């Protein structure tokens, strides 16, 4: 399923082009705009570890997610990923450990070693 697919027909967005994200557009959002690093950034998103062993959703908060883009407030393959999207765009990102939580992981909730799956969608973004 979708962890697979993104697996083998993800586009890498790494400058490193080290396969660390990978993304599928899903449904594609409007204008030719993508945030700026700075911008205040507002998504829903539904996560889990790539061994769909947890899973976890902006829908369990009934509200948005909101963070500052590339300000280090989220694993560097959202300030990577959502840096990609437009408003309205809706994308599935693959991530290797090395740009989630790494080796360290981060217990409970994240294993040493995971990667993760996510389906995000960007519903708005504004300048700080
Ligand atoms: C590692 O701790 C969590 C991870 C996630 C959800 C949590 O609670 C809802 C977590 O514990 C408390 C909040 C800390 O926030 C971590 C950081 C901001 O999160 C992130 O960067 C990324 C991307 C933004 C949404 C949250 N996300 C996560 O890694 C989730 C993961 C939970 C289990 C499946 C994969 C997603």
């Amino acid at each position: 399923g979708a962890p697979a697919t993104v697996t083998e027909q993800g586009e890498d967005i790494t400058s490193k082009k080290d396969r660390g994200v990978l993304k599928i557009v899903k449904r594609v959002g409007n204008g030719e705009e993508t945030p700026m690093i700075g911008d205040k950034v507002y998504v829903h998103y539904k996560g889990k570890l790539s061994n769909g062993k947890k899973f976890d959703s902006s829908h369990d908060r009934n509200e948005p997610f909101v963070f500052s883009l590339g300000k280090g407030q989220v694993i560097k393959a959202w300030d990577i990923g959502v840096a990609t999207m437009k408003k309205g765009e809706i994308a599935h990102l693959l991530i290797k450990p090395e740009y989630a939580y790494g080796s360290a992981g981060s217990l409970p909730k994240i294993p040493s070693n995971a990667t993760l799956f996510f389906e995000i969608e960007l519903l708005d973004f504004k300048g700080e």
